[PDB]
DNA sequence: TAGGGTTAGGG
């Protein structure tokens, strides 16, 4: 396949105890050709860890699978998520289900239309907030964007580069005030 | 509900 394996792969959380490679495949093959399908197990006990991965031949097929939520596998509602790489999985909050992104390093003259013209393609935007110092009114160089669907956030943050108001910016899942403090 | 013997040499 032309597109990277990491972007063709979904984490499937909350599997029934009973789900196997074969039953997971039988379900998710409805939305495309699977190049990989695995239920993770504890080595010695071989018991399911309750999650697995499915990988499609194309990202378009991944998108079709996410568009078909909610998914019931072997009688249990499961939780498919964009697969976060092992490296990125080390970061605080990498696996949270959130609807808001932090957008860091935006120019002083960035306005909401700049953020819409990059982010609307990923999903329905509910809130845009370009952050200022409350007292001085000075722009602080970051914004928060809130979407309607956590998968919009997940599709965004697995990518490396994001161009807003002409220049790259860094985009991460939003951590709460207390989550920021616990990550320090 | 976050990865499968899948992450820093030897010059």
């Amino acid at each position: 396949p032309k597109e990277p394996e990491q972007l063709r792969k979904l984490f499937i959380g909350g599997l029934s105890f009973e789900t196997t490679d074969e039953s997971l495949r039988s379900h998710f093959e409805q939305w495309g050709t699977l190049t990989d399908c695995v239920v993770m197990r504890d080595p010695n006990t071989k018991r399911s860890r309750g999650f697995g991965f499915v990988t499609y031949a194309t990202v378009e097929e991944v998108d079709a699978a996410m568009n078909a939520r909610p998914h019931k596998v072997d009688g249990r509602v499961v939780e498919p998520k964009r697969a976060v790489s092992r490296e990125d999985s080390q970061r605080p909050g990498a696996h949270l289900t959130v609807k808001k992104i932090f957008v860091g390093g935006i120019k002083e003259d960035t306005e909401e239309h700049h953020l819409r013209d990059y982010f609307e393609q990923y999903g329905k935007i509910e809130v845009i907030e370009i952050m200022t110092d409350r007292g001085s009114g000075k722009k602080r160089g970051f914004a928060f964007v809130t979407f309607d669907d956590h998968d919009s956030v997940d599709k965004i943050v697995i990518q490396k580069y994001h161009t807003v108001n002409g220049h790259n910016c860094e985009v991460r899942k939003a951590l709460s005030k207390q989550e920021m403090a616990s990550a320090s």
